[PDB]
């Protein structure tokens, strides 16, 4: 797996979130959480 799904943590340094569906990393500096917008 490359990108993270909703509910887990995502690192904007090596492991980003899965785009296309509408997910974002919060805070994402450097670690974040994948949530739906």
């Amino acid at each position: 797996q490359g990108c993270a799904f909703e509910g887990e943590s995502c690192n904007v340094q090596f492991y980003p979130c899965c785009p296309g569906l509408g997910l974002t990393c919060i805070p994402g500096n450097p670690d974040g959480t994948c949530y739906y917008l």
